[PDB]
RNA sequence: CGCCACUUCAUGGAAAUAAAUCACUCACGAAUGUCUU
């Protein structure tokens, strides 16, 4: 009976529980302009041997792509009635590392080798998962 | 030469002062760094 499942969504539920904000990962090109100048014979990238035009990139605010300041991969985004709201992944997900062992019950087992660390994630109080 | 006793019974000063006030050592050691379905 299952026919169609939507991609899992990150939904924010506010105190005024009448509207929900859907959060998406920030596009990797956000805040930057990519042109691909086509004057030809200028410069061609070879991605593992395939022809491709050169990706001229500028911030949408010139200078070039400074990968020392590139941080779009750390941000999640949602629609606002203005610009795009950027939320850090830190502010959404809380992470803790848990140490675990199996208590050595003697008269048996070669299991001193039971020793591990696990990562557990907690969602912020206003954030839930959803899909259709 | 004889005769004969009274008076006085602790005041002042010092009443604690300096030195050391914790020292050295150990401040985590060994096992497990994944295992069984």
């Amino acid at each position: 009976v299952i026919k169609q499942i939507s991609p899992l969504m990150l939904i924010e539920c506010k105190d005024d529980t009448s509207s929900r904000s859907i959060y998406f990962p920030l596009p990797l090109d956000d805040g930057y302009k990519v042109s691909f100048n086509e004057t030809s014979n200028e410069d061609k990238v070879f991605y593992n041997g395939i022809e491709c035009p050169i990706p001229n990139v500028y911030p949408a605010s010139r200078k070039f792509f400074d990968h020392k300041t590139y941080n779009n991969y750390l941000f999640w985004c949602t629609q606002g009635n203005n610009q795009i709201k950027k939320l850090l992944s830190d502010e959404i997900w809380i992470s803790k590392m848990q140490i675990g062992i199996t208590k050595h019950v003697e008269e048996g087992e070669d299991n001193d080798k039971s020793f591990y660390k696990q990562e557990f994630l907690q969602l912020k109080k206003s954030f839930i998962y959803a899909f259709y």
